[PDB]
């Protein structure tokens, strides 16, 4: 919606879930995710959780919305990494927003 920006492109981190499947699942699949987070002025929040949450659901939504229009889709897994991965991606976001204010 209205109010958001889109934050600078970053490197994707490796990322290590636990498990054979997931680790070689991610390395595959995570072309497929987002490497930049949709969120609301940092003033706007009423600390870094609250932040995170919102830039999470927000860049989740967005990116199955944009990602589904190209008929491709995201399974449960996808879900769950994606948003291991955003979440990641807004506490930096926040914490370079927030040295500036």
């Amino acid at each position: 919606l209205g109010g958001y920006m889109l934050g600078s492109a970053m490197n994707r981190p490796l990322i290590h879930f636990g498990n054979d499947y997931e680790d070689r699942y991610y390395r595959e699949n995570m072309y497929r995710y987002p490497n930049q987070v949709y969120y609301r002025p940092v003033d706007q929040y009423n600390n870094q959780n609250t932040f995170v949450h919102d830039c999470v659901n927000i860049t989740v939504k967005q990116h199955t919305v944009t990602t589904t229009t190209k008929g491709e889709n995201f399974t449960e897994t996808d879900i769950k990494m994606m948003e291991r991965v955003v979440e990641q991606m807004c506490i930096t976001q926040y914490q370079r927003e927030s040295q500036a204010y």
